[PDB]
């Protein structure tokens, strides 16, 4: 259960990089 | 052990997480 | 090998948010 709530945490991150990542190329276009 | 360990690694990962948003929100409106 | 792929995951994102960090001082940065 801890280790499922853990992997899902780690998944929740990387979902966040890809977001911000796309928010800095915007950022950077202009 | 080591399972605390790498909880308290994706804490202090989610504050820079955090941070980093918020600086992009400021940035997108003018404040830096 | 399960519980190392795991401390990778962790350290491949502590990369990419230094990285990030670096991106957001060089959109910040003026002539100061």
């Amino acid at each position: 259960g801890e280790i499922a709530a853990i992997k899902q945490e780690i998944a929740a991150i990387k979902k966040e990089i890809a977001a911000i990542k796309f928010e800095i190329a915007a950022i950077k276009q202009g």
